[PDB]
This record gives C-alpha cells, sequence and structure tokens, in this order.
C-alpha cells in the first residue's frame, strides 16, 4: 500500500527498474524533468507508455524537476512512500569537466534537497545511483567496496562521491536512516521485449549505443578511442552489465533496506571485463552484420581497465548478473532494430 | 566593479575583516542572517554597528541567507562587485556530525547558489573561508599546502574539503575565476579595541572562550580534553593566530585575485603550536585571574597536535601573521572583561 518513488524514472535505467518494480508487485510514483528523456504523445514519457503496455500495469507519473521545491514537497505531502530509489542526475556526456556547477547543482544540490524533504516527510529509506566511476583510476583490480574512493577525475564523479559521503554521515547520525548505494559498472543491453532501451540524443558518448548505431547503418565506423593502454588487446576493458539485471538488484535493495540495514555500499557488476574489440566482435556476431572501425586519439581521463568484484553483493544482497554477454548483445540489437532511431512517439 | 561583497560578515572573523576592509579604503557590502549574530537595536548587527563606530565609516548591510536565490539574484543586480569574501556557514558547535543535512544544506548548498550568482553576473573573483581541517589527522608536522586533504573525520569538514575541491573545478573549467582559498587555522584574539571579539552562546565549544569565560568567572573551570597526547606536556596543542592578522590577510587574498592568479590555496596560521596549558597560564597573565582546569577524557576525534607551515603565505600572498600569544591573550581578555555578557542580552 505504501509507494515507492521513483527520480529519474524515465531514463535508460529508471525505466528498466520501473518495469521490474511493476512486475514484482510494487506501486510506483515516478518524476522525471525529461533532461535526457523522451516525450511521448501523451503525459507519460514514451518509455514508460511502453513499460504500460508491457507490463498491463498504470505507471504514475508527474513531470517534476527534483530542483523544484514546492512541487517536490507536495508530492511527498500527497504520497506515503516507504522508499526513493534516486536515478535523477546529469551524466557524464563527456560534458561534467566544462561545466562543474551544473553537476554540483544538479547532483548535489538536489540530492540534498531530495534528502532534506525525505527527512521532513518521514522517509528514511533510500536506493541510490551511484557509479564505479567513484573509485576513480583503479589502483588494483577487481575493484571490490572497500577499494579507495575520492580522487575522482571529473565533477560527475566527483558528485557522487561526495553524495556518498554525505548519505553516509546521515546514516552515521541517525540510526534510523536505510540507504542503500549501488555502484553501477557499465549498463549495457535492453528488455528482452525490444521496446525500450538506451535512448541517446544525437552522437552517442558511449560504446555500445554507438556500435549498434554503426550496425544498424546509421554510423559507417565505430571511432575506437586508442589501443595502445595496457590490456591484452590495447583497448579499453569494462565490465558490462545488462540493464535488466542492474534493474533488478534495484529490488534486491528495496527489500535489504526492508532489514533495516542502515547504510550500506554495493558494486552492481558482472565481475567479467570485455575489450572494445570484444564488444564489437560480439556484436557482429549478435548483428550478423560486420561493424567497421577505426583507432583513433585516446578520450581524455579515459582508464585501461576496470571491473567489479561482485561479492558482497551476491552475498548481502542475495543477487547476482544473470545476463551473459550474447545476452546483452543480442538484446541491444533487437531494441535497435526494432527501433532504428530509438524512441518515437505512437502513429 | 568596485565593492566588495561580504558573506556572513557579520560574525567573528567577517566583522574584524570588514573593519579591515574599511580601514584599508575598500567599500563592502556585507550580508548575514543572523543565524549566529546578535542584532544591535537598528538595521546592523551589533558586531557592525560597532565597526561602524570604530573606523567612522558606513556598512553597508543587508539580512538576507545565501540560500535565498532571490535574494540572491536582487543583491547582485543592485551591487556592482568586483569581488566576494565568503565567511557563511555553519560551524561546529560540535554540531556537525550529529546534524549532517543542515551542514550540507547552508555550506554546501548555500555556497554552490553563491557560485552560480557569481558566474550568471561576472563576478568571478572570490576569497574563501576553509580551515585546517581538510588535512584531517596530520601525517607531518607543521602542515604544508602539499599535505594531503580530504578523508575528514567530519560532516563540517567534509563540507569545507568539498567545497574547495568544486572551487578547484570551477577554476579549472573557466580560467577567467580567480579564487583564494585561506585555510585558518585555530582564531582566537579581538580587535585592540576591546569593542568586538567572539560572542558564542551557551557553553562554548573552542578552548579559548571557554577559558576567558572560566577567568571571567561565568565557568567554575576548564575541563582539559585528555593530558596523554604525544605532546610535550600531553595536552593538545594548536596554532592559534590572532583574528585580526587573519583578517589582514583576506585583504592580502583580493590584492592575490587581482593578479589574475585563477585558484590559489594558503594556510593562515603563526607557525607556532601551544598547548591547552600554555594557553590556560598565558590566559592568566593578561587577565589577573586564576584559571582552574581539571583533565577529563579526550574529545573524540581530537588530534593530538595541528599548526602551520606559513611559508607559501609568507612567499605568495606576502602576508605573515605579527600578532603574538601575549597579544592575543591581552585582546581576548579586553573584549570579555570588557563584555562580559558578549554584544548582549
Ligand atoms: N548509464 C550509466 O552508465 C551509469 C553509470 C553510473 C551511474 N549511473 C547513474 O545512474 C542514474 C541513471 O543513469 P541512466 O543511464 O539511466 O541516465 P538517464 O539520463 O537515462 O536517466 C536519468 C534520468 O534523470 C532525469 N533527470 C535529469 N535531471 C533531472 C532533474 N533535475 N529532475 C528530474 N529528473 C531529472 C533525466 O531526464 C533522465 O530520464 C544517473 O544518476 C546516472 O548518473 C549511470
Ligand atoms: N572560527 C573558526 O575557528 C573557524 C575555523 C576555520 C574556518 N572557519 C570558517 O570561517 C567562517 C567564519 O567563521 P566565524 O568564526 O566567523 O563564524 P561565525 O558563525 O561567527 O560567522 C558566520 C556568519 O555567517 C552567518 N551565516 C550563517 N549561515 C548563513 C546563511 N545561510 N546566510 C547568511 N549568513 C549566514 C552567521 O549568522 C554568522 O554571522 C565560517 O565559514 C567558518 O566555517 C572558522
Ligand atoms: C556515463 C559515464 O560515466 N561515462 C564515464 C565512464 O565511461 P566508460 O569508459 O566506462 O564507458 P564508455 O561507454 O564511454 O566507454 C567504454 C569503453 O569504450 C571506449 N569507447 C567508447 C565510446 C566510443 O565511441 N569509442 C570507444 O572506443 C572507451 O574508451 C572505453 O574504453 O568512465 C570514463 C572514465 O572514467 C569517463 O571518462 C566517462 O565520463
Ligand atoms: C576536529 C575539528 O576540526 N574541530 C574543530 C575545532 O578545532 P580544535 O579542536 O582545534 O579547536 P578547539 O578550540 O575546540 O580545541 C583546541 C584545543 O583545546 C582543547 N580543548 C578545547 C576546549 C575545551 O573545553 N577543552 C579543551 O581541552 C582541545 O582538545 C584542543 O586540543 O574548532 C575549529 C575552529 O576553531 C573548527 O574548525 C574545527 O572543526
Ligand atoms: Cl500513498
Ligand atoms: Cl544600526
Ligand atoms: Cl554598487
Ligand atoms: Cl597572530
Ligand atoms: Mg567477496
Amino acid at each position: 500500500a505504501e509507494k515507492v518513488l521513483v527520480t529519474g524514472g524515465a531514463g535508460y535505467i529508471g525505466s528498466h527498474t520501473v518495469l521490474e518494480l511493476l512486475e514484482a508487485g510494487y506501486l510506483p510514483v515516478v518524476i522525471d524533468n525529461f533532461h535526457n528523456a523522451f516525450r511521448g504523445g501523451g503525459s507519460l514519457p514514451e518509455s514508460l507508455r511502453r513499460v504500460q503496455e508491457l507490463t498491463g500495469r498504470s505507471v504514475e507519473f508527474e513531470e517534476m524537476d527534483i530542483l523544484d521545491q514546492g512541487a517536490l514537497q507536495r508530492l511527498f505531502k500527497k504520497y506515503s512512500f516507504m522508499a526513493v530509489i534516486h536515478f535523477a542526475g546529469l551524466k557524464a556526456m563527456g560534458e561534467s569537466v566544462q561545466k562543474p556547477l551544473d553537476y554540483y547543482r544538479v547532483n548535489l544540490t538536489g540530492t540534498i534537497q531530495l534528502l532534506e524533504i525525505m527527512k521532513a516527510h518521514g522517509v528514511k529509506n533510500l536506493v541510490f545511483s551511484s557509479s564505479a566511476t567513484v573509485y576513480g583510476n583503479p589502483q588494483y583490480l577487481p575493484l571490490d567496496e572497500a577499494h579507495p574512493t575520492g580522487g575522482c577525475t571529473n565533477p560527475y564523479g566527483k558528485s557522487k562521491f561526495f553524495i556518498e559521503e554525505m548519505i553516509r554521515d546521515l546514516c552515521q547520525a541517525d540510526k534510523t536512516w536505510n540507504v542503500v548505494l549501488l555502484r553501477y559498472f557499465n549498463p549495457t543491453g535492453a528488455h528482452a521485449s525490444g521496446c525500450i532501451g538506451e535512448d541517446p540524443q544525437g552522437i552517442p558518448n558511449n560504446l555500445m549505443p554507438y556500435v549498434s548505431q554503426v550496425a544498424i547503418g546509421r554510423r559507417e565506423a565505430l571511432n575506437v578511442f586508442g589501443n595502445d593502454y595496457d590490456t591484452e588487446d590495447g583497448t579499453g576493458v569494462r565490465d558490462y552489465i545488462h540493464v535488466v539485471d542492474l534493474a533488478k538488484g534495484h529490488i534486491a535493495a528495496l527489500r535489504k533496506l526492508k532489514e533495516q540495514c542502515g547504510c550500506r555500499i554495493y558494486n552492481l557488476g558482472t565481475g567479467t571485463g570485455y575489450s572494445v574489440l570484444q564488444m564489437v566482435q560480439a556484436m557482429e556476431k549478435a548483428s550478423g552484420k560486420k561493424i567497421p572501425y577505426k583507432v583513433v586519439a585516446r578520450r581524455e581521463g579515459d582508464v585501461a581497465a576496470c571491473y567489479a568484484n561482485p561479492s558482497l553483493a551476491q552475498e548481502e544482497l542475495g543477487w547476482t548478473a544473470a545476463l551473459g554477454l550474447d545476452r546483452m548483445c543480442e538484446d541491444l540489437w533487437r531494441w535497435q532494430k526494432q527501433n532504428p532511431s530509438g524512441f518515437g512517439t505512437q502513429a
């Protein structure tokens, strides 16, 4: 009977998570300001309109910015939330380094405000979207939760780190709060229906969408950012994790909250690292198309290799990433093929 | 632009700095929300009313909160600022650990709003009130700017480190910004006049005001937080710096901004550390009163010794603290004796 508030719920990870919540019997209330989500023909973001169709369950949604104090207050007054899953924020589009204040305002002040509003309304259960970037340049691998944090590169990563810190202090000061900080690795793939997925606007900054776009025939070749790293093939290595697994990890996080767990931090990754070339190859296999690429200059601030140690999460969260590489690629391909130009309003 | 905005200008360090600004020929505009400042009988906070009286120069003031975006907008439209000295914030009333959100809201969100307005109005010159707390538990002494920072014990100190980091990022992103981050050590003392000084409410958390309150007779005895540290006498050692010198350091920071220095960080300390007992003794000498004390348990999170390496500030800012221990004690006593109840009741 008590709701779960989902901020930034119309985005990539958020939409997939709303779907999992609905299927698991939860009742979400979703907010988003369309900063990086496509408007549908109706009131709902297209992503969520599709989630409603897929699940056969209604999606409760309000267009709203987490920076809008009054709206946020009214929302918390109107419903009785039992928890909040916070995805809303700015993510690097390689942008952060150039616009620190936007990241500090949206991510930092936006989250402080949300926490204040939560406290004031007696909602002290949170699931926070963190990231492997908080670990900075890996000092060792795989990255376990004990790996040093902070020392992050850009404003985006620092914003995530500062937020983690704040929540940690909050839990320390008030034993009644429960917060699960989830450090995601590299989310990829799409819901198996092929109806929703990652919907980038313009030239994708991330690997996977660029690859699929080449495979679909929109882009000519993949620009590989350096091949001189200290890795097996010289190309960057990352722990790619299926968005569906990631979304399910959120449900696990809600259950953890119910245990009155205090502050907990978990990596959400598969524990397996793949290089850029390995991802291209898997995409060629999924797509049944050759995927050309060209090696270009390294990208500023890029790390050589990053991958998780997912044992804490398996142990404490009762969660593991069930989907493999081919699944990720096949699911991404399905979304891409069925939606050559991403989301669009209904015909 | 011409004017200098002084946030939290009605506070301890800020009011002394406003005085110095006025004496140096600057034109300040002060804002404060009275969160930790005493209101006078007029518009001005008592501290500033006094500064006005002492300098014979007017104090331009506006009561407002840094968290008020609308008020910030109006302020920046009304005046043409050339720089901003940012003192406004919450300090540990030992509190931080217990009220993180208040600290993060006022210190982080407030500073971010200020930086935004500054950016909006093209006022990209800032002097920020930082603290030696950012260094965390000292790895070596004295503390130079190169010592590691972050990994702060508390929400208050963390807030300070996060702010420095944000400012660093801002300066990186926009080379037109100039920012001087001043890491204060342990501010003490008062203006020579004895008319203004630190005005704590309730039982003071800091050593000096507690000491002065014992001497004046407001407190029975000083509780000494441990005598078993690895210090010459077993008690905590700190770099006590006269608030007047600190205020003067802000003027040196202003001149630094004019060089188009980008982001610079400096310690504001004397480089001389004194123990709790040494301070007690020096205050007995200054006040002519006895200051009884009792040794109690160590205070959670306390560091044995902390003091500055003042070289960089001397070399780069061209500033050094001139007033020593006796002077600090003499000035602190005068303020306390002459104002037994602080600014008012
Ligand atoms: N995708 C990744 O690789 C990745 C990795 C690390 C952590 N994260 C974090 O996880 C979260 C979700 O990432 P994602 O890939 O789904 O990104 P996304 O951009 O698709 O999702 C974020 C959603 O937040 C919304 N939003 C942005 N600012 C808002 C505001 N002020 N008020 C309300 N809504 C606002 C956007 O419109 C968007 O729908 C983000 O916080 C992101 O930083 C993602
Ligand atoms: N005194 C110290 O020992 C010490 C140590 C190092 C750094 N600092 C920092 O130096 C600064 C000044 O310290 P101080 O001793 O003068 O403290 P203070 O409390 O006397 O001065 C702060 C002033 O800011 C005002 N203020 C607080 N919140 C405000 C808000 N939201 N809007 C507007 N005004 C607001 C308060 O009313 C007060 O007058 C603070 O940033 C403090 O954290 C102080
Ligand atoms: C949303 C997000 O948090 N992105 C961050 C994440 O990126 P991260 O590197 O994890 O993820 P990407 O998808 O951008 O890149 C994955 C890998 O593919 C490579 N690649 C990617 C795209 C492309 O067109 N060509 C190519 O060769 C990258 O160099 C990397 O080796 O960590 C990086 C390093 O800390 C940061 O710089 C990014 O801001
Ligand atoms: C760990 C820390 O960051 N603490 C704060 C404290 O520093 P800090 O601890 O240095 O300063 P204090 O004035 O509180 O104490 C100075 C010394 O006196 C001792 N003492 C103090 C009071 C008392 O009643 N009895 C006693 O014995 C302390 O143990 C210490 O050794 O004030 C600074 C501003 O002034 C703040 O910037 C700091 O956030
Ligand atoms: Cl409800
Ligand atoms: Cl007045
Ligand atoms: Cl003016
Ligand atoms: Cl001094
Ligand atoms: Mg393990």
